[PDB]
């Protein structure tokens, strides 16, 4: 997840990076600004406002990219934050019943064999 | 929910265009404004000082359409989330531990048998 | 929780519309804006850098009563997020009666005795 | 160890509000001035909301240092978030079973070492 998010992270830093070097250096000249940009819109503040409307005066392109990357985004916001929630829930105790049981039984293999040594032991 | 979602997003995406087109066209003319606006509404940013407390200046028609829209979309974001947190949580190895145990004592019964067997085995 | 929350808006509603409505009328007149910037403050948007800094540049007195609606919002919002994910999350005594005879048995073979 | 964390965030909150008020204090007094800003700016930072626009991009007009000082702490501040709304998620999820199943298998030997040294034991015959 991690490693799949800076993959998006660092995709998509590539993506408006190549793209809006040319008209929107501000914002996109290369990641002196594309990683800040990408977690500033990522994070959810003036990211519209301050950024994706005004890109879109000029390149209706970028419709999709911001959308995909905070779709894209949320969903493995959340993937990381339930990614959490089901690892550290209810391997232990259980592998630890089995090796006092394999024995308890053991042992009387050999009492059994204890009481065939006197079974044995007549003739 | 997703089907559900797609209902809300796409009703009040009607909702506000239909009536904002006249006035407020930079962000209700069609779904080129209407699809994002309430995707940034949704978005929590910007929202009020950028849009709704705007529009309001005119329309006091949508002093709840944004309200509820919200209410709504955050009921229902809620909902995804928990939505997941149930659906991935929340009979294996108990059905050997009899397998031990049914002859823990079978065991026993063949060494009681020969206590009782070679004990009258016994002077 | 939804009845101790719309304490908590209807509070803070009161409170800053009783004290900011001389002053900053446009935020704070009535509940034409105390219900709506609330809910606004709440949304965690624009709420400091359109709102909160700005009012503290007359009253520092709102110093904590945004910060505290909010830590008191977020704390209810939590415990209405929470109050959900517990209210719908909805061989034992065979393995005595197998070890209590378990021993048992041994018990009559030990007294198997001269 | 549950509200363990509080402690934690409450160095993290405390740290960057010494650090960025040490810092910023000459340049940028309206947010770094002392903790009259400080220890709002982080919590209005930590709160996602015109902290870039607002904040970080203005103060790395100045200072490129700030960089990863808000970076950071952000990233800092969302992961000890997490950390606490998980940990009530799994604090209050609430037991015999288990610590009784040992109390007898302890023994269900034990009988037996007192019976092995009792066949053992009349063994001289």
């Amino acid at each position: 997840i991690a490693l799949l998010l800076l993959v998006i992270f660092y995709v998509f830093a590539v993506m408006g990076t190549k793209l809006f070097a040319q008209s929107f250096p501000e914002w996109f000249g290369t990641l002196g600004a594309s990683m800040y940009t990408l977690f500033q819109v990522m994070t959810l503040e003036s990211w519209s406002m301050g950024i994706a409307r005004p890109v879109i005066e000029a390149y209706p392109w970028a419709w999709i990219y911001f959308v995909s990357f905070i779709l894209v985004s949320s969903f493995t916001v959340l993937n990381l934050f339930i990614g959490i929630i089901i690892e550290s829930m209810q391997i232990e105790q259980e592998q630890r019943a089995h090796d006092e049981r394999l024995e308890m039984l053991q042992l009387i293999r050999d009492l059994s064999s204890k009481v065939d040594r006197l079974e044995r032991r007549s003739g």
